[PDB]
C-alpha cells in the first residue's frame, strides 16, 4: 500500500453520506502482531467520513458487541436528540443517526462510544474514527496545493491478543498503552512528495497526551478542534490532549529525515510506592519521549507561501450569564467530581437559554491535567491559567493543568439535554460529568 | 396641635422597638369630615416607627379586619421569612414580626399590607405608616441643624363616610382620590422656623403620582428609596411614583408663602368614550395640578451650607447574570403581565444565588407608567429609557414610562422566596407580580 497508512475514506455522494457501520470484535494485524480489537467497519481506526456543509448524514450503527453502545459525534454542533449521550443500543440491535451538516462548519471531528460507565474500555479497544468537514477554504491555493494527511494518534496495550484489561490504577489515571501508534501503525514513514504538508491531527487516546514537535521545524496551526483560526499561528510545539484536534501546515525546509515526536509531558498521573512505612501515592512524572512517525522531505523543498488569512471568527453577542465549574479528585477512590458531585443522568446541573452566550469558568482544583469537553455547543477559549489565548477559533475540549482556570465563551445552540465531562474517559466513567439543559 | 400635622413617632428604647399594632376600622376626623378608615394604631397614617441600625424590632400585628391581612416591610433588606409576602393573618388573629435592622442602612421606609388580591382596597382605606432608620450621618451639622419633617403623600376618596369602593376602571388604572392629602391633612401649612428644611417624602398612594415642585425653589435630593446619595443633587422638580421615597433639603431663599405642588403629570391612565360608534379607550391625559401644602418661610432666611458629601455608594462585584422582565397590559380585561404571565404563588420565576450581583433589564411594553418594585434586595438604577441615572443610591422602586427600559444592578442578599411586582397595587392584585427564589 502507500508508505503512509491512513484510514479508508468514505465520501458523501450527491449531498448524502448513507452508510451502515457495525461495531464488532475483529481479528486484524496490528503493529506486526495479530489481535482482536473492537472496530467500526472492520478497521482500526474506523473509516474516515468526509462530508461538506449541508450534506445529509445517515449512519446506521449495528451493535455486534456483547454490551450496549452508542455514538457521540464529537465536536459536531448538531441536536442532542441526534447526538444523544443517553441512548443505548442493545447488543444485536441497530440505530440510525440522521443529521444535516451545519452550513458554517469546517475541520476535523470524530466519532466514538458514549455509554456512561463503558466508554473507556470500548474506546481503548479500538472503537473510533474521524469525520472531516471539507470547506470552500480548502480551495485556496495555499491549502489546495499542500499534501494532506490525517494522523489519528491513539495508543494501545495488548494482552493475549486482545486489548489489555483496565486495572484499578487505570481507572484512576486513565489508561495509556505501550504501543504508541499513528493510524494504527507503529512509527510509519511519511515520504513527502510536496514541500508543504497539511496535517489533520486527532488525539483519540483514552488518556495519553501528545506534546508534538517536528525535528528542526515549527508547526503552523491553522485549525483547532472545531474550525479554522483567523490566520496561521507559528508554534514550536503543540500539545494535543485527549479528544482535541488541530490542523497544521508543515513547511519542509531541507532534504532529510525528521522525527515527529511526542515529547516528555507530565499530566500528573500517579503511581504507588512503599518505602518502609508508606503505601502512598507518588507522581509518575513526565511521559517517556516517543517517536510518532519518520518524515522524509523531498528533493530541494520549496514550500508554498502561508495563507495570509483563513476564516474570520464570528463576533459573538454579549454574554448573559457566568458559570463556575470546579473539578476535584478523590484519587484513591478513583472518583472524580464537578462542583462536588458525580454524574447523575436524571439530574440537570445547568439550565441555559438557546441563542444566548455564556461565560464558563472551569477551574481545575485537582493535581492531574483534566481536558474538559462540552457536547453540542462549541466554545471560544478566552484564557487559561490567566493567560489569554493567542488565537480565536472554535474548540470543544480545553486542557486544564492543576490549579488552572479556563474562561470560555459559550454560545448555546441546539435545544435539549446534553453533557459536559472530562475527556480522560475513565474519569467520565467514574463520575466527572454533568448535565446541561438548553431551552 | 403643631401647625404642621405629622404622624406620632414611636422610637426604639435601649435598642428595642417592641410594639403591638392593631389593624382596625377606626372612626376619625379626616379633612374636616368624619369617616371610618382602616388604620394601624388608630391613626391615619399609622405611627412612624423610628429606629437605628442594629436595633431589634418586635412588632405584633393584631388583625381586627373582616378579611385576612399581613405586612410588607417595604424597602427593608431583611429576610423574606420575616417580610413574608405569602403569610396570611386571619381575622382576629395576631402575628409577631421580629427582625434586626441591618447595620448599613439609612433612610425612609414604610409598612403596608401585602396579601395578594386584597392590597389595593386595604391600602386605599388607610393601612400604611412610615419607618425611619436614623443614621450617624444625621449628626453632621448641615443635617442636624435643619428642620426635619416627614411628608406622607396619600390621596383618598370618600363615599358615605367610608373609603370609596373600587370600580372596574379603578382595577385597570389604579385608584386615585379627590382628597390629595399630606399626613392625612388637607393642604396643611408648614410654618418654617429654620431656613433649611430636611423633608422625608413618601408616596403611599395606590396609584397617584406626585410631580413635586416648590414655588421659586429647587430641591436638593439627598436620599432615594433606600439610602443616601453620595452628594446632594439639585433638581427643579422631583417625580415620586407609588411606593417611592426621597429625602430633600430645601433652602428657603426669602420671606413669604410658597406652594408645594403636584404638577400636571400624565401616567397614561385611561377613560372610555362613545362618539357615535365608539365605546373605546381614550387617554385621561395629565393630572390636574394640586397644592400639597403652604410653606411659610421665616424672617430673613439664611440657609445652612449644603453637606459636601453624604455616603459613598458601595463598590459592587461584577454581575454574573442578566435578566429581562417585560411588562405588558390587557387594559380592557384589567390584566397585567410580566413575561406574558400573571402571578402564581406556587410558581418560581427567577432563581438566583445569594451574594452575587445580577443585571435586571425591566422593559415597559405597555402604555401606562409602571413603577417596578422588588422586595428584599435593594438595587442601583443604572439607566432608564437609555438615559444614565444622575446619582448612585439604593432604590427599591423604579418608574418606567411607556416603552422605557430600566437597567438595574441587583445584589442578591437574603436567601428565600420573595416577589417583584408593579406598585400600582391594583396591577399587582390583578396579576403583575412574579416570584424570585434566592439560594
Ligand atoms: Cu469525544
Ligand atoms: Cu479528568
Ligand atoms: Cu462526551
Ligand atoms: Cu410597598
Ligand atoms: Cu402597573
Ligand atoms: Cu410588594
Ligand atoms: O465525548
Ligand atoms: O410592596
Amino acid at each position: 500500500g502507500p508508505s503512509f497508512p491512513e484510514p479508508k475514506v468514505v465520501r458523501s455522494q450527491g449531498g448524502l453520506l448513507s452508510l451502515k457501520l457495525s461495531a464488532t470484535p475483529t481479528p486484524l494485524a496490528i503493529a506486526g502482531q495479530r489481535a482482536t480489537l473492537l472496530t467500526y467497519g472492520g478497521s482500526f481506526p474506523g473509516p474516515t467520513l468526509r462530508v461538506r456543509p449541508r450534506d445529509t448524514v445517515r449512519l446506521t450503527l449495528e451493535n455486534r458487541l456483547p454490551e450496549p453502545t452508542n455514538l457521540h459525534w464529537h465536536g459536531l454542533p448538531i441536536s442532542p436528540k441526534v447526538d444523544d449521550p443517553f441512548l443505548e443500543i442493545p447488543p444485536g440491535e441497530s440505530w440510525t443517526y440522521e443529521f444535516t451538516v451545519p452550513k458554517e462548519l469546517a475541520g476535523t471531528f470524530w466519532y466514538h462510544p458514549h455509554l456512561h460507565g463503558r466508554v473507556a474500555p470500548q474506546l481503548f479497544a479500538g472503537l473510533l474514527g474521524a469525520l472531516v468537514v471539507e470547506s470552500s477554504l480548502d480551495a485556496i491555493p495555499e491549502l489546495r496545493e499542500a499534501e494532506e494527511h490525517l494522523l489519528v494518534l491513539k495508543d494501545l496495550a495488548l494482552q493475549g491478543g486482545r486489548p489489555a484489561p483496565h486495572t484499578p490504577m487505570d481507572w484512576m489515571n486513565g489508561k495509556e498503552g505501550d504501543l504508541v501508534l499513528v493510524n494504527g501503525a507503529l512509527r510509519p514513514t511519511l515520504v513527502a512528495q510536496k514541500a508543504t504538508l497539511r496535517l489533520r491531527l486527532l488525539n483519540a487516546s483514552n488518556a495519553r497526551y501528545y506534546r508534538l514537535a517536528l525535528q528542526d521545524h515549527p508547526l503552523y496551526l491553522i485549525a483547532a478542534d472545531g474550525g479554522f483560526l483567523e490566520e496561521p499561528l507559528e508554534v514550536s510545539e503543540l500539545l494535543l490532549a485527549p479528544g482535541e484536534r488541530a490542523e497544521v501546515l508543515v513547511r519542509l525546509r531541507k532534504e532529510g529525515r525528521f522525527l515527529l515526536q511526542a515529547l516528555p509531558y507530565d499530566r500528573g498521573a500517579m503511581g504507588m510506592m512503599d518505602m518502609g512505612g508508606m503505601a502512598h501515592a507518588m507522581p509518575q512524572g513526565p511521559s517517556r519521549p516517543e517517536t510518532l512517525l519518520y518524515l522524509i522531505a523531498p528533493k530541494n523543498p520549496k514550500p508554498l507561501p502561508l495563507p495570509k488569512a483563513l476564516s474570520p471568527f464570528p463576533t459573538l453577542p454579549a454574554p448573559v450569564v457566568t458559570r463556575r465549574l470546579v473539578l476535584t479528585e478523590d484519587m484513591m477512590a478513583a472518583r472524580f467530581f464537578i462542583n462536588g458531585q458525580v454524574f447523575d443522568h436524571r439530574r440537570v446541573d445547568l439550565k441555559g437559554q438557546a441563542q444566548t452566550v455564556e461565560v464558563w469558568e472551569v477551574e481545575n482544583q485537582g493535581d492531574m491535567d483534566h481536558p474538559f469537553h462540552l457536547h453540542v455547543h462549541p466554545f471560544q477559549v478566552l484564557s487559561v491559567g490567566g493567560r489569554p489565548f493567542p488565537y480565536r477559533a472554535w474548540k470543544d475540549v480545553v486542557n486544564l493543568k492543576a490549579g488552572e482556570v479556563a474562561r470560555l465563551l459559550v454560545p448555546l445552540r441546539e435545544k435539549g439535554r446534553t453533557v459536559f465531562h472530562c475527556h480522560i474517559v475513565e474519569h467520565e466513567d467514574r463520575g466527572m460529568m454533568g448535565v446541561l439543559e438548553v431551552g
